[PDB]
């Protein structure tokens, strides 16, 4: 009986910008995913996901691991991954999968594992031990522009600058002008080709395979024809507070972000603030988003093509996920960073094999990116690991949430300096101090900080996280309650690695409860 | 010239330190002239906690500088990863010999050894790092060969030595000797392994974790020990009307109470650990003031040592002890629970040469994962980046840093191990088996992770009686104190290589 | 400032396949490989350098850990490599460079640190731990199947039947038909374009690259044209007995080798014996084998091309080598086997940076492939590593011959049973018995079985290797003289990992000599 599981991961994709979800409450979608959504409507898309960290490097140590920030100790990029975590890659070795890998992993090495001068210590990161690489982005990118110079296209002299506004006309940032590379260049593309070109060389054996996508990631500008797809005037307003500083007393994390966040980390040549781009200019960035989304979905076209022609699409378990969220405007940010929503809340659509008794289904439990590697493993017949934070997602495949699944969406940030960012100085704390995590459920939000002031939102009453209510005496037994929640989360989910082991005058035994 | 002395007893309270006694306006209800040395020349911490409980526990946070919650050795018969760098590797690391007398009751790594290893058999066993120079051993081999060897007859049941005299005798809370002579008990046991250890280096510098067993039960002395102390003299429990009553403050509280049994205290005695009457109850609190005064007379002959060889003024010598004991407060017997008697224990620091805060008592928060920062600074080392604890030298010198912690904390898992199974009176999966504590002068939070909670005003109710935290009027003050647990969480999430950084440089390493 | 080195290793050429020593010789080439004539032309070409071992495996291992088949244990291919054994990958990282590689390793890996089920304990090999994958054959050869596939071209229902010789019913075997994949998708092209791809993405910056070529390993079939490129006719006779049995009377493991080697592992689809091909089925395979090699040729040219095209060649180090040589029909043998010169007998030409000091020049210094490996890091700045057997060409492109390097030449073959073969059912002997080194010079050539008869050979009168006098009495002092020698080394090449420590009164320390 031959299995296949296809991971497919984006970066950036925000888990409110999915057809088959518009469309169940009652709204025409504003962007067009069709083969996203043959997925949805043959599978079970959760409506409640989040990525139990950001940025991409904490993220995809939780996704790859199944543990929370507080047990991978990933904190931020450029931070290294303890060597000790058992990964989704060595995992699937275990049980006789080879663990194909497109795209990145942002993982920084183990220093008392590899020399100091290691290469890998000089970017952001690298691909996880673990994996068998077959398409990578590679350190700087690579990969992919290798590709690009491979197949004849000449890129410029600052290789970045396909990214530029097409015409020397155009200013860079949010634009209506395509790129300068060709749609048949677009890293969106390569990435496609090593996964149909990986595929085909499996030639119907079972795999597993990680479909990396870098989109819709910035910089905001995409291949023609996705530069002008959608129009700015259709795409939904940002949600925020009267200006920049209204936003900024909220609280001093936000104040850094709003006061550091550049518009050139997000639209390749542009100079300002973040938080200062009106509310025009954040539509068409949107409809750019929109584009470089489209193509993604263009893109799973053709994977889905070749399952279909080789007959191995009732064969394969596909994931849809991202790894984190995306600000894209919302509370004046750009990026991921900080408590809000919107950079945590991320999709998630599994098709199992065979004809899915949930099929077109929208699942409303709270599930979350560390419960993905369980999932995987225990779908291919192997056993989750004792030391996963996360639980397999597989009883919703079957009868449903089970009983005992938990009641609240729990997620970590950790801001401590790193070589591009210095959050420390803005808020005069030593890096141990530098952290967050959030408790959140249908009707409350509470953030703790480790360091500086909580907050506490009313969902029903500010939805979109406005309102700090932490100081208020009114609301103390529920900050109380959110608090007591949050610590318990703490102390179940304690590094399990060996705690389930005994001495004992009969031997070394295992307890299973 | 820099010796350093670890001395770890089992067991002994807080609150049994005379020094303590006499600085509170009272006549000591018993004599430690030796420890009373050392409190006179040195610094006494009023308020030290153990970070956890019981003795495998306690021991690798003494010995780890870690918290529970980071070191993961859970409970006693649960392994400790080896990953966690220990007192015996850093002391090799700055060039000391970790010489360990006693036990530390570590269960070791299966990833790193056979599921057939007989340690896997014991409790626990020696920590992989020391120097074992003087073991209790497991089933305590190492102590029973030596009284064989030294020519005493021991019975079948070796253990029977602590059956108390007479063969018409109680077991039993006792008035009577053990049927062990003092120049065979286990205290003189480890005494002479110490000296001969002490005489053995010859002047060459030292460390030693000289560890005793008592006054860990069972609570039964050799002669002279036994009758020293009168019932009359002690101080009576603190508990509450009856065991239910008590019973009925929390469900662990309720586990514990209907499972502590007396021949975990007594030898061959029997019956509930709960049922105990006052009389009896003060008659065991004279036996174990009996052996640490036996502890005390022991230590005179190390002390006296260091004397002779004209090493005393060089050498840092610390008293402290693994965990505390109930010994009847609250109906309790042993070390469980969140009960603060458990948790507080002693510490006395005697310094090199004159001491400059000689006969003081410091009213700081100290917590045993601080003991390994401060021998390993003391001799020249760094505090390992990992360790939750923090080096206590600024008390020695000037006192008390101006960024010092504000409260104690201390964590206790109570999942099922072979011996006793809590799990099965509360209805909790292991995982979920855990609680932890945070104690100011003012109140103490006891957050369990999946019963409900417990908060007390130490003001009012110093001896912790009174829950008062589903009352909505303190749901203030209650927030406050969890807010503050869950802070220390986040900040004290493992720290293992969370200060290292890729750059365009290469790696590098923040210091703040 | 800049640093770069190309290590091209190919697979099964033999050392007198080389243009430039047979011009020095005297002889006109019977191939052509301008590509390789310029190399050395600019470079050093040295005329009698050996694997210390083989088949693949075992002989990478070698080249890869700068260590002897006596300490790496990697004694055949299925067997283990050790990984308390460092390689040229983890030395690299050391010393700041990204260890690519192109090709393959076929290192079985370390059960202790690996998974029973890991799927690969299924094949033969897969690459080494500690180098950065940018071009793989993959196990199974997949990563080429799969570029092949995708580049459009319709591949047979058993893949390999590309190599079946064209037309409907042309008998496989030695061939003059072409191969049935058009030279474009050809093995060759592929890894030359993965080379191109790493090249073109590095965009100047230094690089350290390992570019593996398949070829001229088996099948020998090749694309159009380079099928007919050589005519039989002019190829070198096979130097052999007069017939198999005779061959096979020299000794056991030469008889269990002639008397199981078959067809259709050297031409895909073919049967019989090896040891029954005629003569003019051997030239009609020396030519194909001319074939292979040219087609290397052409391709190393585009590479070569790019490094002039960016100002790269005189930046370069250019170390060009074989795993292993190939009896090609040589004693009635087809492969790398035994104890034969021929199999062990290999490439190496090292252009330096700048303008070669000693460019065009033929050294006759006894060269070992556990030598490349310091070479390369010396170069780049490190150390020699301590367990390293092999030592420093660097002298060689400096003053000359160093005057204490080796008088001798040493390597080792193990014969125990793998999964396709058993000579311990020929030999009946145990596994840890199934062992022979060689030593050998200009004059004299040893071969010391573990539990076997041993051989000695005098070079001048029989060079090569008809006469074995090993049983002479009059030869009993030179033979003891060789084994002599042979004891001395394995003595002096014990594993050096930690010999040079002690401890003292003083704490640990180093003795340099
Ligand atoms: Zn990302
Ligand atoms: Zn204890
Ligand atoms: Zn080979």
């Amino acid at each position: 009986t031959r299995k296949n599981v296809l991971l497919i991961v984006v970066d950036q994709w925000r888990a409110d910008f999915i057809p088959h979800l518009m469309r169940a409450e009652g709204r025409e979608p504003f962007l067009k995913t069709p083969n996203l959504d043959r997925l949805c409507r043959e599978g079970l898309t959760f409506r409640n996901h989040v990525t139990t960290c950001v940025p991409g490097g904490p993220a995809r140590a939780s996704l790859l691991t199944g543990l929370y920030l507080m047990n991978h100790r990933a904190v931020q990029n450029t931070v290294p991954l303890d060597q000790r975590h058992l990964n989704l890659g060595k995992a699937l070795r275990a049980i006789g999968y080879d663990p194909a890998l497109i795209g990145y992993t942002t993982t920084t090495p183990d220093p008392r594992t590899t020399s100091a001068r290691d290469p890998r210590f000089t970017v952001l990161g690298d691909i996880m031990d673990g994996f068998r690489s077959v398409g990578a982005f590679e350190p700087n990118m690579e990969g992919y522009f290798g590709w690009v110079a491979q197949n004849g296209f000449e890129l410029p002299e600052n290789r970045e600058d396909i990214w530029l506004p097409e015409g020397e006309h155009s200013v860079p940032g949010a634009t209506d002008k395509p790129s300068r590379i060709p749609k048949e260049f677009s890293d969106s593309t390569f990435f496609t080709e090593r996964a149909l070109t990986y595929l085909k060389g499996r030639d119907g054996k079972p795999f597993f395979l990680h479909l990396g996508y870098y989109r819709p990631h910035p910089p905001f500008v995409a291949s023609a024809p996705y530069h002008a797809m959608y129009k700015a005037e259709d795409m939904p307003a940002p949600i925020r507070a009267e200006n920049p500083d209204a936003e900024a007393a909220q609280h001093p994390l936000m104040k850094h972000y709003i006061d550091h966040i550049r518009r050139g980390s997000f639209f390749h040549g542009a100079e300002g603030s973040g938080a200062t781009l009106d509310e025009g200019e954040i539509r068409q960035m949107r409809a750019t988003y929109c584009g470089l989304i489209t193509e993604i979905d263009d893109c799973l076209g053709r994977v889905f093509a070749y399952l279909d022609e080789t007959g191995q699409w009732d064969d394969t378990l596909i994931i849809f996920t991202s790894d984190h969220g995306e600000q894209l405007g919302d509370h004046h940010l750009l990026g991921k960073i900080g408590y809000n929503a919107e950079s945590f809340r991320i999709p998630l659509v599994i098709k199992d094999a065979g004809q899915n008794r949930h099929a077109g289904q929208i699942e409303e439990g709270f599930s979350e990116s560390i419960d993905v590697m369980p999932t995987i493993l225990e779908w291919l017949g192997g056993e989750t690991p004792r030391a996963c934070d996360g639980r397999s997602l597989l009883p919703f495949l079957a009868e449903g949430k089970p009983s005992d699944w938990r009641t609240e969406l729990h997620y970590e940030f950790d801001f401590r300096d790193v070589f591009y960012d210095q959050p420390q100085n803005s808020v005069q704390l030593s890096q141990d101090d530098c952290s967050l995590c959030v408790i959140e459920d249908e009707n409350y939000k509470y953030v703790h900080f480790a360091a500086l002031p909580p907050l506490f939102f009313d969902l029903k009453a500010d939805p979109h996280e406005f309102s700090n209510l932490a100081g208020d005496p009114a609301y103390a037994a529920l900050v109380r309650d959110y608090a007591q929640k949050a610590l318990s989360w703490r102390l179940s989910h304690a590094d399990r690695t060996l705690t389930h082991y005994r001495s004992s005058p009969q031997g070394l035994t295992t307890r299973n409860h």
